[PDB]
C-alpha cells in the first residue's frame, strides 16, 4: 500500500500514519518544528485496494485541533490520492472549518492544498 | 454534545454517527435507499470541548467508497461544523477525490456541499 | 431567451444585478442586503450561451474584486455555478474568495463557500 | 500591476490577461486538458490598489468553455492572488461547473490549483 509511515507536507508539517489493513488510517498531525504542543490525533479511511493501472489511491483523513493543550475549536479534513513509485507523493486538497456563529458562518471554510512527500 | 444519531443529509444520503468522548466519530454511510450495497464505514473527528459563545462544533469525518460490494476508487471528506439549537443541523462542504493517472489528477477532484438534519 | 439579465438574490439578501450578453458575456453589480454606495461593487463573468438542449442547467460564473471607490478589502471573490430555468429560477454557486496575503499567511488565504441565488428578494 | 501578460499553469495551459486600469481583466485562456480547443474569452477582476504591506494581490477570472469551435457546457473560475517577486507567480484555487441536470449536480463541481509563471 505504500502508505504506512512518516509524511512530511510542502512546508514540513509532519503527517504520521498507520494504513490498517482494514482501510483506516489512523495516525499523528504536527508542524515542522516537531514539539508536542503541536501534536493532534487524526483519523481517517484509505481504498485498501486500488487500481493497478497507474491511478493513485484515494484516502482522506481529519484532524480536529483540539489536543492537551490547546482548541482552535477547528477541524481540517484533507482528501487525495497516494501516488507511489520514485517521487512518492500524497496529494491532497483540504477544508478547513471553524465553529462560527450563524452571522459568521458564511466566512467559516478555508480551503488550500498540501503535498506531502517521504523526505523533508 | 448532540452529534450522535441518525442524520439525512438534503437528498437523504443517510449519516449514522456516534461521538465518542476522546474526540471520536465513528459510524457509517449510505444512501437514501438504505440497502446494504450502498453502505460504507466512516470515521473523524470532532471538537469535544467547543467554545461556549454560541458557535458551532468543528468537526469533519471520511468515507473511502470501498465495501464488500464495490469499489468506486474514490474518497469523501466532509468538513463542517454542528450547530444546536431548536432544530439541529451539521452543515458541511465535502471532498470527493477518485483515484486517477498523473494525467487526469486535474479531474480528480469534486466539491460540494450537504446540510444533515436528523430528519429526512 | 437565457433567464439570467436581472436582479438576484442569496436568503441573507446579497443582491446582484446582471446583463447577460448575447456574447456570453456577464456584467452588473453586487451589493449587500443593505444596498448603499459604500456596499456595491463591480461583477464580471461568462456564462454558456448555447446550453445544452437535453434539461441541464447553464453553467457560468463571476468575479468580483472586493475594491470601490470606498472600501478595499485586498481580496476577490469568484462564483462558479449554473442557471436553472423555471417559475423558480436559481443560480446555485459555489465560491472562492481570496485574499491578498503575505506567502507566510497563504495557507489561510482562501474562503470557500456556496450561494444559491433566485429572483425573488427576500 | 504585473499581472498584465503571458502565463501558464504547471500543465502548460496559456493564459494571456490584460490588467485595465480600471480593475478589469481581460484576454484568453487556452487549456492543456479537457474537452477544449484553441483559445476561449476570459474576464475577471483584480484589486487595482492592492495593500503596500508585503501581501499578493487579489484577482479571480472566469472561462465559460464554449468558442466557435466547441462548447463543453461548463464554466470554470479560478481565484487568487499574484505575488509580485524574483519569479512573479499567480496562485489559484479553481471551481469547474458543468451545466448538469438535477439529478446529477451533485457531482457538478472540480476543483483544483493552479499556479502560473511567465515561464513556461
Amino acid at each position: 500500500a505504500g502508505i504506512t509511515g512518516t509524511w512530511y507536507n510542502q512546508l514540513g508539517s509532519t503527517f504520521i500514519v498507520t494504513a490498517g489493513a482494514d482501510g483506516a488510517l489512523t495516525g499523528t498531525y504536527e508542524s515542522a518544528v516537531g514539539n508536542a504542543e503541536s501534536r493532534y490525533v487524526l483519523t481517517g479511511r484509505y481504498d485498501s485496494a486500488p487500481a493497478t493501472d497507474g491511478s493513485g489511491t484515494a484516502l482522506g483523513w481529519t484532524v480536529a485541533w483540539k489536543n492537551n493543550y490547546r482548541n482552535a475549536h477547528s477541524a481540517t479534513t484533507w482528501s487525495g490520492q497516494y501516488v507511489g513509485g520514485a517521487e512518492a507523493r500524497i496529494n491532497t486538497q483540504w477544508l478547513l472549518t471553524s465553529g462560527t456563529t450563524e452571522a459568521n458562518a458564511w466566512k467559516s471554510t478555508l480551503v488550500g492544498h498540501d503535498t506531502f512527500t517521504k523526505v523533508k
